[PDB]
């Protein structure tokens, strides 16, 4: 509901978002023949925002965004992950592979070229006007014979929005060159570590500061020697003004997905398949890990990782059944499309109420394959460790049956072995979870929709779910080394083909592609059915407070800084500070270890300019705007675009609002820019990020 | 920030009434006429309880009367799931060994015991803090037969501030106290165990009683002839509810506080007590829960023990966490600092050799202490096989007359409580092996029971073979083992049984150093009324509370939420809807009675909802209570009943040292919520009509 908005929509939101607080002109925000803030805006490595703020280069986003670099340039000698890192000149920032930052250039509305081009119509069921294929043909077509070359750096792409009612070609500028410039330790840039994940109240610190590096000319240029920082159109000033109740707030950024203008029974279907079975399936998964984890200091070496990875879908799955629950997601749903059906019939015109409908049978007819999907995905694919053992290739099985050609497969399925049964592998473990998650999914699968190797189970082991995976240990050449070993000095075909594991591993990917193949074909009905049920929408109320689902571009989102009431009797505030950093830690808790530097700041109230009115020393806080995954590191303005945050987190209760906004829930967890510049100057020391920075009082 | 004496409220008043207090000083406390401090009762020797109506009705928590449900309840009416409603007067339910007391008068009788001490002679001797000779006091001014003149009445003198203020406590006893209404243990007990010491807090907790007495309304033990107690006083019930900030007083039996520990003392409390508790029933519940996961069977079987060792486990690591965040010790320290600076400046040194003679007295007893916590945390309360059977001097002469069947049956009877329905030997085996790694690590050889010995010298330290061979080869290692023995027993078998040899071993080493430790209290008590005594003198009984001494007491605050830390606010008032956002129907302790949720579904609030159509449940206050106050009537500026204090929130469990004025709470049930559950849950509309109910 709240809204992340196109570009190209600010002009007919800019009045309600001036009453509610906006100051600064309108084509300063964003002008499509201009430059603008939007320009200062980044998407951070093809998944997370940053922002450009200096007239040199330098880019912030999250610690989280920038964490793969901090760690790949990490040593026992020099750990940044673990102590933070500090170019103290710009020819000490390190250059990292595979990176990239990609700027807006422009946005165009091609609406009417690409729906005259799709009007050449062989197929009306044709999925050509979603397909990045085919809209990459008509970019290239529109930009123009050789753009790329013609246009160095340059780029473009055309996307589908509104689903295909609407249709936006980006000019994008990508730079390879961005260097790791700070980054302070993970105690303050992951504080609450998975503790605190989607959590709000929050203390952590989330922050990495970057910098883009272009030629001489300030055009894009992958990593080299001579490479100059670049010197940008437009970047953000930073505010030390702070933030108070109510404050006017506003984010840019690349939010990924949404699911606005589902039907009550996609609702329905995501409540009662997808999330359940997450949840369930993760929650036993979880169950053995845990007790295996508390009972074994090794095995919580080994699986922590593991089982922080299962519980992040999880809670999002347990934070989305809640609104569904008590939010009325569903009843939304089905009021917005009996209201869309009864103006159809008013205006004569059936097609939306056959939309919907097309929609509901969809969902309701592939109901059983689409539990089986998740029952295998989340119970078995994920679920257990060795249903990822090694499955001998069609070459590697006919390698083995007269040449140099058998050493040469036997390496490649030790590396595969050797992958699987790694350091962190206990076979032990693994047979633990196997046999709570196939219990549970043999209780769930009946015999007949069973992955082959699984009917064993009733057949061979008469019911024991516990032989069959003893045995499936037992006699498996993957079941330890020396079976490995055994069978790498003489091995067969005959062997690998009767292996009780490699069928197992098999049997359930079979099953698992099987059930997507047949599941696939009903995507296409329900995309082409929104097509005709947004347009409806549209033509019915506007695209004025329905905004396009979100699809990786560029959107703004605007609301106020505030709190919220989680349940009964509890108020959580707008804005954390520092002392709540100081109640929370716990030197023998890894996630919750405090800088030595960063609390003797607190002791001593260095504060500097950076502190609240009061004294008080702000580190977090949270905002009504409407945000997603993709928002991360998103730069969080002013009523005067000022920058005053960076956006890294939402709290769980708002994860339902990519279905439907929670206007007394949903909030977006920010850092506050006054906290990151407290840790740049009195934790790193870094002066010169400072200095080359626009700070305004 | 007190509990004060009833004596108190002259000094106080002008401070209540500066708070909104209302109602005229003698009408709350009056020493020579009927006040509202008589409709407060002492119920069943630990909780208190208030006089709702002129026939005798008392209200007071469910957790208080939960033993008398529970005596009541049977498959057929189990009264403690379903909750009771007597209809009648007559249908209302007799229970034995329970008592309500009156405080009839209080009297200050600190000239008196002072004088009657002087002849005492040993300058060290603590009668002077001896229930037995104060007794004798007590009789001697009140008379050679006070209660045969006076029947239904008795005398009682307590020492407070140390032993420099005396009272004597005229009590009236009522022994007929009958059940006359109880919520179902969902809405009496909603939060449960989870929500012991929680604020927000969603718990009805309440359960109703009626006194009963002779035809002239004196005491008398239950009777088919008694008749419901007219009292000189009773609470009206206010429906006016409570808003933010308002004025409330609680009048209750406070047990025991340590407002007057040095700072040594509160370190001591920390470091030895607290810490061992939380160490040790840390590492016997993670053993026990693990089980208890593992098998539903074990669940059933230890899930009260588990909950009963939760309870002071919680409050150590509340009461921890005060003195870590709270600057406790530093206060203390403060305190006593400035007592020896004025004691200096006046030229008596008595003052600072007191406070010297107490931290000197706890560094003395340290190891002691450590070695004493360390065996009752860790096996005594630790492991159920300490609490195995041990063969008395009589039933081994006995065993080697022919009353060698009458010796066996006594030992079968103790074996059969020892292993009982609810006893595990194998979650026993894995909860010793735990709690003995750790105590073995903690407490050198020479400091072990006799029979812990064994471990480093017969089991090569392999403490897991050692509790092994004590169930593999003990009498009462099994039930098949126990009929072995008792078919062919030997007080020689009995002499080298390695489980009766274990339990004599450890109870041998816990009364050496209980019969140890005791004496260095002494020196401490003595030198608390030096102390104490010096505060007194130096800054005034008016801010300096006596400690509770389970007397009563009065203490004042306001309606009052707080921060329980940074940008979370927990309001003064919780709400209907917080019952319904924790209802879980597959979790014992937050299922939701049907009648109760229909009742929130439609709206069907009548007069006990606030202005804004919310239903009340609960609220909190700055009154200072602890252990003893559950029951306690809480009242309105105007001395209205406006709830029931039935617990307080973690973060003040420290109060009982420092009150904590930005974080402590009292707990209380609101009345209005009280009221809606007797109502349209009960149906019990009698015990509306009969209470004096004031809009
Ligand atoms: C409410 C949530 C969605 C967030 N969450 C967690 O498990 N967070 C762990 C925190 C420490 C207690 C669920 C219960 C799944
Ligand atoms: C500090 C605490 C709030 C944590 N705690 C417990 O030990 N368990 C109670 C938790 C809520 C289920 C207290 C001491 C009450
Ligand atoms: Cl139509
Ligand atoms: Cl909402
Ligand atoms: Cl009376």
């Amino acid at each position: 509901d709240e809204g992340m908005w196109l570009m190209q929509q600010l002009g007919r939101k800019y009045a309600q978002m001036k009453e509610r607080g906006l100051k600064m002109k309108e084509y300063d925000l964003y002008n499509p023949n201009g430059t603008s803030l939007k320009d200062a805006v980044v998407l951070f490595d093809g998944g997370c925002t940053g922002e450009v703020v200096s007239d040199r280069g330098l880019v912030l986003t999250n610690h989280h965004c920038g964490y793969d670099m901090i760690q790949a340039h990490s040593t026992l000698e020099h750990n940044y992950l673990e102590n933070g890192f500090w170019a103290m000149r710009e020819a000490d920032e390190l250059p990292n592979k595979d990176i990239s930052v990609v700027f807006i250039d422009k946005i165009e509305d091609v609406t009417d070229y690409v729906k005259k081009e799709l009007k050449a119509i062989k197929d009306p069921n044709s999925m050509d006007y979603l397909s990045p294929k085919y809209l990459q043909k008509l970019a290239d077509k529109k930009a123009g014979k050789n753009f790329s070359a013609k246009n160095p750096g340059l780029s473009v792409e055309i996307k589908a929005f509104y689903g295909g009612n609407l249709y936006l070609m980006f000019t994008k500028k990508t730079y390879t060159d961005v260097r790791l410039v700070g980054a302070p330790p993970s105690s303050i840039g992951k504080f609450g570590a998975d503790t605190d994940n989607w959590i709000w109240p929050r203390h952590t610190g989330d922050f990495s500061i970057f910098r883009i590096y272009a030629d001489k000319n300030g055009n894009p240029a992958p990593y080299s020697e001579d490479n100059v920082p670049l010197k940008p159109k437009r970047f953000f000033n930073i505010s030390l003004g702070g933030v108070q109740e109510n404050d006017y707030a506003m984010i840019m950024g690349f939010p990924g997905t949404t699911h606005r203008y589902f039907t009550a029974s996609e609702v329905d279907e995501w409540k009662s398949i997808d999330n359940d079975i997450r949840i369930r399936m993760r929650d036993i998964r979880q169950g053995v890990m845990l007790r295996e984890m508390l009972a074994d200091p090794q095995i919580k070496i080994m699986y922590s990782a593991k089982y922080a990875a299962s519980q992040n879908a999880y809670k999002r799955a347990i934070g989305a059944n809640w609104a569904i629950k008590t939010r009325g997601l569903r009843q939304n749903k089905q009021a917005m499309q009996d209201r869309l059906i009864a103006w159809g019939a008013k205006q004569g015109t059936p097609r939306y109420e056959e939309a919907v409908h097309e929609i509901d049978a969809t969902v309701a007819k592939r109901a059983d394959l689409r539990r089986r999907y998740w029952m295998i995905e989340e119970g078995i694919i994920r679920g257990i460790e060795f249903a990822r053992s090694p499955i001998p290739t069609e070459d590697e099985t006919k390698a083995l049956q007269d040449a140099s050609a058998r050493k040469e497969a036997i390496d490649k399925i030790r590396t595969r072995y050797s992958k699987f049964a790694n350091k962190d592998y206990s076979a032990e473990v693994d047979k633990k979870v196997a046999v709570a998650m196939l219990t549970e999914y043999l209780k769930e699968i009946p015999y007949e929709n069973l992955p082959l190797h699984l009917r064993l189970v009733k057949d061979r082991f008469a019911g024991d779910v516990q032989a069959y995976v003893d045995d499936i240990f037992a006699r498996s050449v993957f079941g330890s080394e020396a079976q490995f070993d055994a069978f790498a000095a003489v091995p067969s075909v005959e062997k690998l083909a009767e292996d009780p594991m490699v069928l197992f591993a098999s049997s359930v990917f079979d099953e698992y592609r099987k059930l997507y193949n047949e599941l696939r074909p009903y995507d296409d009905p329900i995309l082409r059915a929104q097509r005709t049920y947004i347009a409806g929408l549209l033509e019915m109320d506007g695209d004025q407070d329905q905004f396009p689902d979100a699809n990786l571009t560029l959107r703004f989102t605007y609301g106020q800084v505030k709190g919220y009431s989680p349940r009964d009797n509890v108020y959580y505030g707008h804005q954390t500070t520092l002392d709540g950093v100081m109640e929370k830690e716990d030197p023998d808790n890894w996630e919750f270890v405090v800088d030595p530097k960063l609390k003797a700041v607190y002791e001593r109230k260095d504060f500097g300019r950076y502190a609240d009115r009061s004294g008080r020393m702000p580190v977090a806080f949270c905002a009504t705007t409407h945000t997603t995954g993709g928002n991360s590191g998103s730069p969080v303005m002013n009523a005067n675009g000022e920058l005053i945050g960076l956006n890294f987190d939402r709290n769980w209760e708002g994860v339902g609002g990519d279905i439907q906004y929670l206007a007394d829930y949903q909030r977006s967890i920010i850092v506050d820019i006054r906290y990151v510049l407290l840790v740049i100057d009195k934790v790193g020391g870094c002066q010169r990020l400072l200095d080359e920075m626009n700070i305004v009082p």
